[PDB]
């Protein structure tokens, strides 16, 4: 695989029960700074601040009508809209330019409206 460089910020992430704080496994957090080396992400539940690797971090799928942010592709650190979804793809709207766009979900973050 060797595909790391899957890491946004502004983006929710999952607590994998692979992770060794088993009090943060299926907790979920927000991701304040990205670092190659290790990540920083803030768990809402624990209300604390932690780093965990990205092995250690799962993706969040966002919702209908809710803000998303491009982890891949050149749109990267673009944020937007989610109007719909293709069961193939993901279709997201930009916020930015109003613009639709199409793209796989795997490229598609949940953002923390907070």
């Amino acid at each position: 695989q060797n595909s790391s460089d899957w890491v946004t910020t502004d983006i929710q992430v999952k607590v994998r029960d692979t992770y060794l704080d088993t009090q943060v496994v299926g907790q979920t957090g927000v991701i304040r700074s990205v670092t190659g080396g290790m990540c920083s992400v803030y768990l809402k539940d624990s209300e604390k601040v932690v780093s965990i690797s990205s092995e250690h971090l799962e993706p969040i799928t966002p919702t209908k009508n809710n803000k998303v942010k491009v982890i891949l592709g050149e749109d990267r650190e673009a944020t937007g809209v989610l109007l719909s979804i293709d069961g193939e793809d993901g279709i997201v709207r930009m916020d930015l330019d109003e613009q639709l766009k199409i793209l796989n979900l795997r490229f598609l973050g949940k953002l923390l409206e907070a």
